[PDB]
């Protein structure tokens, strides 16, 4: 019981913490979509210029 | 929102600002026909006088 309630603290639900996992890197790469994006309206802007 | 404030400070509408450089440019292009008729009456003046 007591190896029970240590597991339950330190454990890791494994499986959801790879669904976590999954997410936080989708969002990482969906910002650094983001970016690439964001990267673009000052070359418009230069295209205003000349 | 300090860099946010300061970029509202210390940067430019380049857009706005490039269309005011193109107003100024045509002012001082204007003026500069301005001068040239304005340099066309003495002439006449020499016609009245032969």
């Amino acid at each position: 019981n007591l190896t029970a309630a240590e597991s339950r603290i330190r454990d890791v639900d494994m499986a959801k913490e790879m669904s976590e996992f999954t997410k936080n890197n989708i969002l990482s790469q969906a910002s650094q979509a983001m970016l690439a994006q964001a990267n673009q309206q000052p070359q418009n802007v230069l295209q205003l210029l000349r």
